[PDB]
């Protein structure tokens, strides 16, 4: 268990909360057929209203802590309990308003994705607990200036023998990407880019050789 809740752009702090939907929980999202798999559910009200602006090119750090607060001193099982072995990921869409209610019918682009790597046996989520739930990656340099949704997502695969199993902690950032050029990336939905017969969502983590985490390519320039 895990959660998203709170930025740092080009190493500025914003605060606790500030700019992301933090869902009220730490249960973890299972139906990858919900809508509750684009941004979560069930957010601490009133929501943030502010959009933090990121330059095209700039270093984004989305926060995980176990719990929805944040950090709130030691804990052994933050940012996660390092049992729950998984991939991150981070995606955009771009949006009419970064504070919008609705989040369906987006299109979602991957830009950054840390899953497995077999020669050092390391998993994403490893990695996001090494770093004390800094899940840190770039906004990349060409894209289309203006008001982007940032999904960020850690996965559990302790349980994923089975579907549903595969347990799905994420929140959405919300952005203004300044500057740029005039990319405009394809993107898939959500629901719909994960589906039950994807490996990166079923599979055995005491049977993994190599592991693709599910969803589009990762974008770059
Ligand atoms: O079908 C029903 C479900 O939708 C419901 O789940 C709840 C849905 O409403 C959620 O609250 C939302 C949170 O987002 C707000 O949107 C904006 C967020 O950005 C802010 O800057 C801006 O001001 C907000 O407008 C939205 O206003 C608010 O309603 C809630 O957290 C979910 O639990 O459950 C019941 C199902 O039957
Ligand atoms: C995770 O991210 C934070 C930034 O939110 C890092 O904290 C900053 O570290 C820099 C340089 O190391 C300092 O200038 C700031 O004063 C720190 N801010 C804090 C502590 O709030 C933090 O080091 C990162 N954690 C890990 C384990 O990498
Ligand atoms: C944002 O910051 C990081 C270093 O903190 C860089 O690695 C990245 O290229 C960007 O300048």
């Amino acid at each position: 268990r895990t959660v998203f809740s709170s930025l740092t752009v080009n190493g500025v702090d914003l605060g606790q909360g500030v700019a992301v939907r933090v869902p009220s929980s730490n249960a973890p999202v299972t139906d990858i057929e919900s809508d509750d798999i684009i941004c979560n559910t069930g957010f601490i009200q009133p929501v943030s209203k502010t959009v933090a602006a990121v330059p095209a090119g700039g270093t984004v750090i989305a926060h995980f802590h176990h719990t929805s607060a944040g950090y709130v001193g030691p804990d052994p099982s933050d940012p996660l309990d390092p049992t729950n072995k998984g991939p991150v990921l981070a995606y955009l869409a771009k949006v009419p308003d970064a504070t919008q209610s609705d989040v369906t019918g987006l299109k979602w682009f991957k830009i950054w994705q840390d899953g497995y790597t077999p020669a050092t046996r390391q998993w994403g989520s490893d990695k996001l607990f090494i770093n004390g739930g800094n899940a840190t990656f770039t906004i990349p340099s060409c894209l289309q200036a203006g008001q982007y949704l940032l999904r960020v997502e850690s996965i559990s695969l302790l349980n994923a023998e089975q579907y549903p199993g595969a347990q799905f902690f994420l929140s959405c950032g919300q952005i203004n990407i300044t500057g740029g050029n005039k990319v405009q990336p394809v993107g898939v939905d959500f629901p719909g880019a994960y589906t039950s017969t994807d490996p990166g969502i079923v599979t055995d983590i005491y049977e993994v050789g190599t592991y693709t985490p599910p969803g589009p390519a990762v974008f770059s320039c």
